[PDB]
This record gives C-alpha cells, sequence and structure tokens, in this order.
C-alpha cells in the first residue's frame, strides 16, 4: 500500500566541497573540512573568552562554512539586484539549489509549468535580519518577503516555478531536512502532490548563535564532531544546503528517470517526556526504526548501513546505538547480520537545518560508488556503545560496501537507514534501497553569452576527467534536449565520439565546425519556420534523412525542433550532466 | 479512504476576548474589537510619518491586541521563573491553550501520555529576541530553546504531555494556522498520530513589523479589515492564540466525547504564477476548493456559509469571490434547488490574525453552528462593485441572521455545513469543509488544583457558569463525569455532594464565600495522606472494601478518601452507558508577568 519514491535528482554545497563530486571526492579521503571563523563572518578573538563565566563571550571558534554564501543570480531568477540586497541567503541558495537538482534530473522547467508539484525544505532565520539591524539599516518594504518570513523561501520557487503543491518551510530542528523528506514522501501518497522537491539549507552568519549555543552545552571546545569515540564532548556547527527531486518509482520507471535511490519507508515521532527538554529517548528511537522498517516491508539482516544522527555527544551517542540494536532485536522477534554506522558529521560537521540531507546524499554516494567510507575522529571507541553481541559495527576504515545474498542465491540491493534528530525531541528516519536497472546533436544554452561559456567548459572538464563513455553519447545528447530550458544564448555541434564532441567543445572555448546563434536576434528567420504544414514536413524529412547540421544550425536560431522524432519507442535513459554555472555575484547587506 | 474527524475541543483569546465564551458575545453584538497601539508594546506617535517618504516611520497606528500577553504558570508547567524570562510569548500561550483545549475535550493527560498524539501550531518569531538585544541583554545558553527556535514550542508541549507524534510549526504566513489543521488530519489517515491539536498563536511585540507590512503597502491607513466593502484598503494586525482537539469521528462517537463539529474534507495548494508574489490566483483558489469539496463528497448546494479569508484588499476580496463561483460551478458539473450560501469575514471583527487566522475563522464557524446563527461581517454597507452575486448562489451577511437548515430532495433536515479559507502571501492556500454534527440522583462533584487559589478560582469559575445558566439538572451527571474522569487530580483537592445545579451552587459557594464550613463539602490534600493511599490500592482487601462502597453509592464516604488522594475508580459508579463529556470552565493559570529581565 506504500508507494516506493524514487530519487531521481540531487544537488548540494558543503564545506570543503564545492559540489557533489568534490563532496564525495572528500569523503573518499577521509578528509576533514572544520576550519575556524572566517573573519567576513565575524572575528572569533573579538568574542573569545569562557562561556561559563565571560558574559557574551565563547570559546568555540570553529565551523564548517561554504563558499559563496553571498552569491546569487538575481536576473536569472526574475529578481532585480536592488530587491536581491534584501533576499536572505536562505532564500537564494534555496532556488539555486532546487534548479540544479531539477537540472541533474533532467528536468526541463517548462515540464513542471502547471504541474501539482510540492516543494518542502528545511530551513528559518539565520540572522541576516540581524545583520540589517546591526547596520543601522532603515525597515523598508522589501523587508517583509525578503528576510521576515522564511515560508518565502520555497514560495518564491514555488511562484518561479508555476508548481501547485504544497510549498512549506520544514522547521523541526536538527531533523528538519529528513523530515522534509518525510514530509514530500507523505504528500505523494495521498496525492497532495505528484512530485516533490525536498531539501534543507543552513547557513551561519552572526556570531549569536555560536555563543548562545555554546553556552547551553551543546558545542565541543575542540571544534569536531568525534562521533563514536571515547573523546564526544559536543558538536560542531556547519554551513550547506541539499536538495533531491522526489518521483514516484512507477513513473521514474516509466520516464526514464536516472536513479539514485529508492526510498521504501519513512517514519517521524516525537520523544515525549525525556530525562530533559533536550535528552534524546532511546525508546522513541527504538519504536521511529520499527515503524520505518515496517513499513518498508524488508528483513533487518539485509540493512547493510546506517547513517547515524551521530552528533558526537558522550550520552546521545550511546544512546542513539541502544536505540538501534532495541529496534533490530524487535523487528527480528516478529518475524549472520553485520551493518555499519557511519556518520558524515565528520567530515562537515552538523549542518542543523540541513544535517539530514547531508546524510542522505551521502549515503547516496555510498551507493553509487558501493563504498562505505570512513567515519571520522573514532579511533578510539565509546565503551558505551557495547557493539559486540549486535549486528553493528562502527566504519573505522574504509571499505566496500559489499551486498548479501538470498537463500535463493540471488543479489539483494544495498540497504541504508539514516537517522536525524532534533533537541526539541523531533526524530525522523528514511530508509534507502540502491536500484538495480552514428552521430548526434549536442546543444547547449544559457541566459548569456559568458554563461554559455561556462557551461560549455563544465561539460569539456567533466569529459577530460573521464566520466563518461561512447555509450553515454546519445544519453548525454538527449538529456541536454529534453531536460534543459532552451535559454537565449545558445551553441551546437554535431558528434558520434567523445573525442570528437570533446575536439568541438574545446575550439568553442578557446575562441575559433561548431553553430553559434542568438534565439531572439533571428525572429525573421523564426517566422519562415513557425506554424506551417509544409514546413513541417521539411524538417521532419531532414530529422529522417539526418541532416544534422543544418537542424543544429535553425536551432541555434531559435527555431523549434522535435528533438524526440530522432529517438525510436524506448528513449535513452535520461544522465546526470553540469547544472547551470550561475553568476556568482556578490549581494549582501547594502549601505 | 477519508476518515472524517471530529473537533472535540477548542479554547482561545481573540482582541477583546478573554476566552471563547466572551469571543461569541462579540460577535453576536457585531463589536469592533480595534483599538489602537497600547503604550505598554510601543508610541504610535514616536514612529508616525509617511511610511511611502519617511525613514521607519508609519501611519498605521492601530492593531488587535490581546491581554496578557506576558502571563505564564511557569510552575504548572514544570518551568523555573528564571527560565520564564527568556521563553517566548509564543510558547508561553502556545502550552497555556493546549492545555485548555485538552480540558474542554475531557481529556485528561494522564489518559494523553504515551499517545501518539501530534501537536501542530502556527507559530515563528515575533520580535522576543529583538526585545532582548534593545535591553542590551546577554547573550545566555537559555536563549536557545528560550526564543531561537520556534519548533521548541511545539515541542515542548509534546515533551511536558508525553506524546510521541509528530510535533511540528506551521508556518505558512497568513494560512500558517489552516494549514495546520490540514495537516493534522492528513497525520490522522496516514497513522503517524491518532489524534492531533492543531491551532496558531500570534503576537505583536514590535513596532518593526507594522512598518515594513506597511511600507509594503499590506495595511490599511484606517486600520480596519473593510472586507467585502467597496472601501477596502488594506487590513489591520491582530493578535491571538486558537486550539482545536481532533479525533476521528469513529472514536469521538465511541469514547462520549462532545463534539463541535466534524472536518469532511481538507486541501492545501501553492498559487504557483500570479501577476507578482504576493498577488493571489482564482484559478488556484478556485482547484482548492474543488479537491476539497471533492473529498467531503457533499453537494455545494447543502453548503450554506463561507468563512473567508477576507484580509480586506481591494484587490483580493473580488478574487476570493471569484474563485468561490468558479469552485461551486465546476462543482455543479458534477440535490437542494434555490442555492442560497452566506459569506463573511472574522477579520471585519478582529483584525488579521495572521499566524492564528485560519483558526480564528474555523472557532468562528463552530460558534455558528452551536448557536445556528450567522453573525454580522462588519465595515460593508456598500458591497465592492467587483464581487457581483446577484446571479450566484452567495451573498454577504450583512446583518446578523439565523443560520436556517436546509432539506433533502425527501422531507429531511440536513446538517449545516460550511467552509474556511485561508491565503498567505507567498501563495500557500488551505480550506477546511465543516458539517455540524448530528447527536433524580446524587453525584460527587470533584475539583482540584496546584495550590488553594487556583482550587478557589476553579471553584469561582465553575460556580459562575452555572448562575449564568449554561446549565440545566439534565446536565449535572455530564459535569460530575467529566469532572471525575476528564480532569488531572492535582494536589489541592475540593469535593461536595449534589443530586440538583442549585444544591451544588450552594456548596460551591459555601467553599467560595469564606471560610464557611461545616464542611458540607470535603476539602483535602494528596500529598498529606500518603500510606492510605497504598493501603487502598497494594491491598486486595482494602481494594474490595472501596469497590463495595462505590456500588453501594456510599457518596460522602468517597468524597473523604478522594480528597486525600486515594484512587477512586468512577467508572464502576455508572452503568456500561457513561455520560456524555461536556465543555467546562479549563484551568485558571496564575496570571504571573514575565518578560525581558
Amino acid at each position: 500500500d506504500f508507494e516506493p519514491v524514487a530519487i531521481v535528482g540531487i544537488s548540494g554545497r558543503f564545506p570543503g566541497a564545492m559540489d557533489i563530486d568534490e563532496f564525495w571526492k572528500n569523503l573518499e579521503e577521509g578528509k576533514d573540512s572544520i576550519t575556524e571563523v572566517p573573519k567576513d563572518r565575524w572575528d572569533w578573538r573579538e568574542h573569545y573568552g569562557n562561556p561559563d563565566t565571560d558574559v557574551n563571550k565563547t570559546d568555540i571558534k570553529w565551523g564548517g562554512f561554504i563558499d559563496g554564501v553571498a552569491e546569487f543570480d538575481p536576473l536569472f531568477f526574475g529578481i532585480s539586484p536592488r530587491e536581491a540586497d534584501y533576499v536572505d541567503p536562505q532564500q537564494r541558495l534555496l532556488m539555486t539549489y532546487v534548479w540544479k537538482a531539477l537540472e541533474d534530473a533532467g528536468c526541463s522547467p517548462q515540464s513542471l509549468s502547471g504541474t501539482g508539484t510540492g516543494i518542502f525544505i528545511g530551513t528559518g532565520n539565520t540572522g541576516y535580519k540581524d545583520l540589517f539591524h546591526r547596520a543601522n539599516l532603515p525597515i523598508e518594504g522589501h523587508a517583509a518577503t525578503g528576510h521576515m518570513i522564511p515560508s518565502v523561501g520555497p514560495n518564491r520557487m514555488s511562484y518561479f516555478l508555476n508548481i501547485h503543491g504544497p510549498s512549506e518551510p520544514v522547521e523541526t530542528a536538527s531533523s528538519s531536512s529528513l523530515v522534509a523528506i518525510h514530509r514530500a514522501v507523505t504528500a505523494m501518497q495521498n496525492g497532495d502532490c505528484e512530485m516533490a522537491i525536498a531539501g534543507g539549507v543552513n547557513t551561519i552568519l552572526t556570531e549569536e548563535a555560536h555563543i548562545s549555543y555554546s553556552k547551553a552545552g551543546m558545542l565541543s571546545t575542540d571544534g569536531r564532531c568525534k562521533t563514536f569515540s571515547a573523546d564526544a564532548n559536543g558538536y560542531v556547527r556547519g554551513e550547506g544546503v541539499g536538495m533531491v527531486m522526489l518521483k514516484k518509482l512507477e513513473d521514474a520507471e516509466r520516464d526514464g528517470n536516472h536513479i539514485y535511490g529508492v526510498i521504501r519507508g519513512t517514519a517521524e515521532n516525537h520523544g515525549g517526556r525525556a530525562n530533559t527538554l533536550t535528552s534524546p529517548n532511546p525508546k522513541a528511537q527504538a519504536d521511529l526504526l520499527v515503524r520505518a522498517y515496517r513499513q518498508a516491508d524488508i528483513d533487518p539482516s539485509t540493512v547493510t548501513y546506517i547513517e547515524a544522527h551521530g552528533t558526537g555527544t558522550e550520552l546521545g551517542d550511546p544512546i542513539e546505538i541502544n536505540g538501534l540494536k532495541a529496534a533490530f532485536k524487535e523487528l527480528s522477534n516478529m518475524r549472520d547480520h553485520r551493518c555499519g554506522i557511519g556518520s558524515v558529521k565528520s567530515n562537515i560537521g552538523h549542518l542543523e537545518l540541513a544535517a539530514g540531507i547531508s546524510g542522505l546524499i551521502k549515503v547516496l554516494l555510498q551507493m553509487k560508488h558501493k563504498t562505505l567510507v570512513k567515519s571520522l575522529h573514532c579511533e578510539t571507541l565509546n565503551p558505551y556503545l557495547q557493539l559486540t553481541d549486535s549486528p553493528f559495527y562502527i566504519v573505522q576504515e574504509k571499505q566496500e560496501w559489499k551486498s548479501v545474498t538470498d537463500r535463493d542465491g540471488n543479489e539483494l540491493p544495498r540497504r541504508a537507514g539514516i537517522s536525524s534528530f532534533g533537541i526539541g525531541g523531533v526524530n525522523a528516519h528514511i530508509v534507502i534501497e540502491e536500484y538495480m536497472p552514428q552521430p548526434n546533436v549536442i546543444v547547449l544554452s544559457a541566459k548569456n553569452k559568458s554563461r554559455l561559456i561556462d557551461r560549455a567548459s563544465q561539460l569539456l572538464e567533466v569529459i577530460r576527467n573521464k566520466k563518461y563513455t561512447d555509450q553515454d553519447l546519445h544519453r548525454i545528447a538527449y538529456t541536454l534536449q529534453v531536460g534543459r530550458e532552451e535559454m537565449d544564448e545558445r551553441l551546437a555541434c554535431v558528434a558520434g565520439t567523445m573525442q570528437e564532441l570533446e575536439e568541438k567543445l574545446q575550439a568553442f572555448v578557446d575562441g575559433k565546425e561548431f553553430f553559434r546563434g542568438q534565439s531572439h536576434r533571428n525572429k525573421e528567420t523564426q517566422t519562415i519556420f513557425t506554424a506551417d504544414e509544409d514546413m513541417a514536413l521539411a524538417l521532419d524529412a531532414w530529422i529522417r534523412k539526418r541532416k544534422y547540421a543544418k537542424l543544429a544550425d535553425l536551432w541555434v536560431k531559435g527555431v523549434s525542433i522535435q528533438w524526440n522524432t530522432l529517438y525510436g519507442e524506448t528513449k535513452p535513459r535520461l544522465i546526470s550532466l553540469p547544472s547551470y554555472p550561475f553568476a556568482k555575484d556578490h549581494y549582501w547587506v547594502p549601505a
């Protein structure tokens, strides 16, 4: 009765990682990305002291910060540069990475127009309005939708994409982004929407949260999330953004989507009465997991990895493990298992509002490369874990993520779980299952010449590091033809090999074969082909006779081509390609 | 596959309305509760000017404000008075009225403990943290859960009630509280929870929003939501809190709940691309309504009232009407000829409660069903020429009138059916379909509270509600049973035996008046009579002795035992059919003032 949900597109930026590619690169190398507070945020020395004694002071000087938090391309999203200064980075990073996730999925925006597609994002206030305050800036009308109402974030994207599904901010503290997944998946089951975009955005803009959380005894004086370790003394704060596009497995299998993984079950609850308000409850975390896997209807012995919430607290880490053991014990009862446990927070810190979506993306990447990456700082384990009799073990060293085998001698899809818990007591768990499955015209378009060149370089430098072969050519061509918005500045070339394409892209970037045009400058050429049955026949013949160079020459001028007719009944499967290279223009608090 | 949901308990506080009872009194009188901005908030003269030209100035000086925004009983909820200063009034008002809603329903916290009951509240930052910075108060650890993270509001109450359902803040601007109803009802279908508490809380703590919203052109320079009027020029900001307890109708009828109304269908969408980001979409409002009434599976001609979003904007109101007309037309293209449906807006009475707007609309309708009356919509003596309702089933309720019943094809009256709309400036829309619910001997009346002061308050509340004849002798057992099994058993206890409301009134007054004790009522403290309690529970023979006294109706004796904290199984006092739970005055929390240190 539960319809499985396919993850057909992902995007994200993390500490020490510009994109998903570098994010995986850092996870494979077991890299630590936590640094000291950059001085463009605030000077830590100016607020340094002892939090237990010194007023308005903190000994926390670390954090996981991203790059280009102030960067935005407002004209792309129909916003003026003047109004862009009032727009919260939470909303700017939202729109930017929702779009990237759409392009990664190969979903043309024009296809989304009018659809009942939902948006659910982990977001909230992070201090942008507080920066306006400090600079003694005049209260303007733009502030209302700019940085006073967090729900405008997803709502603004819904307005931009012309989608009619539920459009909501999700704020359950550190569970927010994973609750968004649950909320989104739930919405697709009762028909509140057909497709969904879920994720989280977390930025660290002032020192206030650092000071308060420090005095609350939440943060590590070492500045590291030493999860599962015996040195666990708190967590380190992190920034980031992550998006996923969700489609029903039926539809994704039917529409030619590429799939990162399948969600077999979701679960959300509250810890009820615990020892304190901010104390995790292992009975509740146990019941949570049980509900998730019963919904998924999978046997626990097949679950081979768990992305823990794992913040690196002396008390919480053992509590989370107890919940896992009790859950899997009870699950076996109502019917040699070995299951790994890790935490990406050891790499990039606690992303809080974007914590859950970070763990999910890490898991998806772990499925892609069939590898269980190292969990950091846990060289010596917490003695209170008690993992010997249990199926569980901490991934202290990077290893292959082997598959297990049915009693019918058949291979099994890898299965993982992701947990995300909030200090308020809101818990969330997700169950992910691994998914088991002559020339063409290559087209590229952008808003201007510079962005087009950026697009080319992206595709160029992604062929150069050998991501694809010549069997992926038509999967690339098709995805670029039907899975990209047709913008004004256009570039087309004919290619049969990755070599040929690389040569021609290299030629365009360098400044020299290939076709080049602007859709708005050829409105006269556009009349002579638009709305005519005899022209339609002629175009139909060009496609049949494979006059690719001539077709490409028309397309760059803004002439519509039915790219579908180049292919048979079964279209090439959509493929992951570099998403839009937005302008890195600085937009911040005005003077 | 839609299980209807019953509203079994409500609570609230609105501009010029201390409680739900007074809220209805004002609506029935057509009272306007909008005032100028109170001075303990800010000085409107200090910030006056032309918002189009002057820096940080505004000509909007009105608003809908509630009383006791700073009041709280932190010891009741296990919070130190020191911590209470750091707790956002959003969270304080949340816990207070969530509890009041539970007591209204007759749901005891002991029964609720361990249940997967969810909470969904329209809430967010309202500026309490800003007041800290204005006083240059140092950043402390308490600030984190106190007023930095909105979700702690609902989460704290879930912690306090030991409930394990989803505990979320709902924030979609002016549709938050109604989206909360939708999110809650939705959660009760997929088994995320069995019961739910939905609502909203809205406080106006600084002048910042007044200024910014004014310069955004959102607010009326007359300070009135003149909904449906030709003078419509914006809305007036309002404060308030509203709560509802939701149960599946199946359980509500089985468990003996008293029901305010039934939710037959809900819906939530987004307007998508409109003319501007803050422009409503009549096509989207139409599709929303269609989905809702399809889910309810009711004939449009049976719907006789619509609580409009009705902000009193010049452009929004016609768009809302156009959405309605297109929706009922599309619904009639597929029971009652001569379809005639009323339209009204509580915004005309108390203004736009923003976060708490939707719940204020739901409660207005519930009251209208209770008294079978459509109250007057204010400020619309001259209708907006863009409405054009003549060739449609719709009319504006410009005068108070009886909410008349309608009849099916046979000779049978139908339950009253109404809808509530709530839209956000972000584009989030929500709609809810409500249906009217169609349903000597002595006893022990018991009352408990945290202290002797609250116990006297509890008595005064009950005593007075009797004297204003809200009750008859037909109700005495419903009262008794509700106080026996639908209240938390607290330390300071008062019990008396009564067979009539008169006998009860005289006994409560005897306790209230002085002193004045021959003790024809029973008084005691639970904590001072331990052992005696253990004796009667841990021993099999004393337990049977106690069971005997219940079955023999030894009222005065059980009363003596109960005020000493001895556990009485009140169900043994009744047959298999228990009396239906009844609405009674909820806990009289201490009005202790807590604000920034």
